[PDB]
């Protein structure tokens, strides 16, 4: 899986894209990696933030299916024209697949300026595919048409510092291994949590700690509505009654310093002199996830280094600045790209399970470290579901 290593680029706050070609002859695009939708869609008409876009008029294997499609995201939404065409991944499995492709004709707050991607690959399951589950998502088509196993995995890799458009193009930014696990991406063992159900990648969260302290809530409040792993999500999104309790902790604990109220709502940045950021006053966070054995479970611990998100200075100087990358949700938890940045993540479609290991890629400091640890024998698991 050497040929596959390092095939991502991008960062938490603008997305992790990978290169695909579509069409005959093949046309190149960077596609956003999004495990938290299921449409494969590419931009098709001119767009200020688009430096290239899919051109059907130009590909002899294109197939139009005379059907519209509207995809609303939580914020942002596009409109499109369903069709099919030949697809490949240059730095991925050595195959050509025919796949449903929405041609985006109209866009609102979807695309991201300087993000350097032009489509999105919904890596989730058919049930949530728009217009309807009859639209075979890209990975499904990938597996039915060839010999790639029914698993893919994501190592997403944040810098620990803000990166400019030059540098992100230039950075190696992560790996998508389509159809395999690769040993050089993580340390430790993989611990698996079951996928509850094949729509999103919905997991069950069992317990939450802040610097070892149990947030002490009703189980199901944590997974209220749903709990998903979403690489197409910038932050750790938490249900309001969980958010508020969580933020009360990190506030309690990081008490030695005083932060604007707006840093906590996620909007305003905070800065410290070059290299003097006090990671030490901030708590780590533990997500407890149900295990594959009945009434057994494990844990993922993430540092301020994953949840304080590096952003450029308020005038580009040598200060080190950040946004608080945990925010409110009224749709369940969303284990987003800053959390995912801490682990090697295996989407074992075949075994209905999701893999976690300490990423050979995460940002630590010499005193603490991201962890995947278990087993734990906490009770009351079997009805944390919603
Ligand atoms: C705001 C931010 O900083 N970053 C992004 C990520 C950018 C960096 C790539 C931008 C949008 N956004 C959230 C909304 C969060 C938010 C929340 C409140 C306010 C503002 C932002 C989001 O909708 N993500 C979708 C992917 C995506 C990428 C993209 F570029 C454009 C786009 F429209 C969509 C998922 O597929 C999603 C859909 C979904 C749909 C239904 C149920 C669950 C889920 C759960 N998963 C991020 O997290």
């Amino acid at each position: 899986f050497v040929e596959m290593v390092d095939n991502l680029r991008g960062k938490s706050g603008q997305g992790y894209y990978v290169e695909m070609t579509v069409g005959s002859p093949p046309q190149t695009l960077n596609i956003l990696v999004d495990t938290g939708s299921s449409n494969f869609a590419v931009g098709a008409a001119p767009h200020p933030f688009l430096h290239r876009y899919y051109q059907r008029q130009l590909s002899s294997t294109y197939r139009d299916l005379r059907k519209g499609v509207y995809v609303p995201y939580t914020q942002g939404k596009w409109e499109g024209e369903l069709g099919t065409d030949l697809v490949s991944i240059p730095h991925g499995p050595n195959v050509t697949v025919r796949a449903n492709i929405a041609a985006i004709t109209e866009s609102d707050k979807f695309f991201i300026n300087g993000s350097n991607w032009e489509g999105i690959l919904g890596l989730a399951y058919a049930e949530i595919a728009r217009p309807d589950d009859s639209l075979e998502p890209f990975f499904d088509s990938l597996v039915k048409q060839t010999h790639v196993p029914n698993l893919f995995s994501l190592q997403l890799c944040g810098a620990g510092f803000p990166l400019n458009q030059s540098e992100v193009l230039a950075s190696v930014g992560g790996s998508m291994i389509i159809g395999g696990i690769d040993h050089s991406l993580y340390t430790g063992s993989l611990w698996y949590t079951p996928i509850r159900r094949e729509w999103y990648y919905e997991v069950i969260i069992v317990r939450v700690e802040i610097n070892g302290q149990d947030l002490k809530m009703d189980c199901k409040e944590y997974n209220y509505d749903k709990s998903i792993v979403d690489s197409g999500t910038t932050n750790l999104r938490l249900p309001k009654k969980v958010f508020e309790a969580a933020v009360k902790s990190i506030k309690a604990a990081s008490s030695t310093e005083k932060f604007p109220d707006g840093f906590w709502l996620g909007e305003q940045l905070v800065c410290w002199q070059a290299g003097t950021t006090p990671w030490n006053i901030f708590p780590v966070i533990s997500l407890y996830l149900m295990g594959e054995v009945t009434n057994q479970s494990f844990r993922i611990t993430i540092l301020p280094q994953q949840y304080l998100r590096p952003v450029e200075d308020v005038a580009t100087s040598q200060d080190d600045c950040y946004k608080f990358a945990i925010s409110q949700s009224s749709t369940g938890t969303v284990m987003g790209a800053v959390i995912m940045e801490g682990f090697y993540v295996v989407f074992d479609r075949a075994r209905k399970r999701i893999g976690f290991a300490v990423s050979a890629c995460h940002v630590h400091d010499e005193f603490r470290t991201a962890a995947v640890e278990g087993p734990f024998v906490t009770l009351d698991m079997e009805d944390c579901g919603y």
